[PDB]
């Protein structure tokens, strides 16, 4: 548990592993994707896998807002 | 259109100015809310206000995984 | 058509392809580079190629200021 | 020298000082203009001010491209 | 639990309150510091005061190397 | 030299390449990690590799706070 503003809980429905990093892309709520390149150490070491339910957390300086 | 794969449509549901940035909250489908710490100067180029309908844009390599 | 400040108009003179992510070099006005790391899933759905006009967008929080 | 790709040498032509940042806005070569968010403390170590010559410098990763 | 590779424990040595964002200062071990710059929302809901022990999280793909 | 605020100093104890980027681990005072993700250009050109001493620069608005 941690205490970032920015919390969208979702399923795991698609990574792909390269050789320094990954992409993992989560289904949240309504269904809608939220896509996360992070490094691939971290998708072993957090056991990231097809199906898992994880958080994607986002500080809120990165957020842009558009029309 | 933009690379950015993460455009989540959403209304604004809070807006506190500051002079230099502005925090927006959005509440996007499936009820989650994501914070945005933007310019103000674009908060008023955009017309930002209670009830917008604005999209957040995030980068991939900006969203971190919690487990 | 994107309100975001910072847009950068240029000519692609550069690609490199990785597994998750792709490197696009822009030429802009004067000459100066603009490097990008994207998606790669975002090079096939934009189409970007060796010789495209694009725009580069940078959020104003991203932006250090060295002498 | 530094890691981040993109440098891109400016003046000054646009500043607004907040309490913890300032806005600073850039004309780069060709005519371009690039605006920054960053700590006021920076603004005051480098001694920013109207027609100061800095260095915009952005990781490539921070770069969106808008087809 | 969380995908950023840095994590790095300190204690509060500077803090100064914006109306959006705060400007802490963290040292951490081997007396480096860490400036950070967050949204108050967050300084208030960790309760951030000169003292505290912290973790300042950062992605990897924000860190540069300068040689 | 340059005025940024976070400039931790370091040895390379790690270094794996990829296509488009890279990832170099840097033992920072007190023994601890940083880790960064930069384009594999800048590994060859900034010459980084195993046992060098660099330097970490992050920029503090990419810098989060948790408990
Ligand atoms: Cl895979
Ligand atoms: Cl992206
Ligand atoms: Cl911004
Ligand atoms: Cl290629
Ligand atoms: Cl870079
Ligand atoms: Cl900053
Ligand atoms: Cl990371
Ligand atoms: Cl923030
Ligand atoms: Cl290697
Ligand atoms: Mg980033
Ligand atoms: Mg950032």
């Amino acid at each position: 548990s941690i205490s970032a503003r920015n919390q969208l809980k979702g399923k795991v429905v698609g990574l792909k592993k390269g050789v320094v990093t990954a992409e993992v892309v989560l289904e949240i709520a309504g269904g809608n994707k939220i896509t996360s390149i992070i490094s691939l150490d971290s998708v072993e070491e957090l056991g990231v896998k097809e199906g898992a339910e994880l958080t994607a957390v986002v500080k809120s300086t990165d957020v842009m807002i558009l029309a």
